[PDB]
């Protein structure tokens, strides 16, 4: 079986919930982004980097388009990008926009 931490995977409405639920009690963070998104784009290598620096997290990326409706309304998103952060199967956080520092909190947060 291969690792999961150290990178960010993108899922769908279809993989998701099967990750989280393996988890275990890793937190899982969550970029909901659209195509053609700014401040999306902006936050994508920071992301990246993060994953590499926290292997303890679990890091995935949605992207909120038709397919994937039902899951983005489901997790809750009204503007793009969207953070949530998970942990045993329970969202326990949100940070809204391109809000770096606030994300970093939720993360250490959800860890400790």
């Amino acid at each position: 079986m291969e690792a999961i931490v150290g990178k960010v995977t993108e899922v769908n409405k279809d993989t998701f919930w099967p990750i989280v639920k393996a988890a275990g009690d890793k937190p899982v963070v969550l970029d909901m982004f659209t195509q053609w998104c700014g401040p999306c784009k902006a936050m994508a290598p920071k992301y990246e980097k993060l994953a590499e620096e926290y292997l303890d997290v679990i890091f995935l990326k949605l992207d909120c388009n038709q397919e994937n409706k039902t899951l983005a309304k489901e997790l809750g998103i009204r503007v793009v990008p969207t953070f949530k952060i998970l942990k045993e199967n329970s969202v326990v956080g949100e940070v809204t926009g391109a809000k770096y520092d606030k994300l970093l909190e939720a993360i250490q947060a959800a860890r400790s």
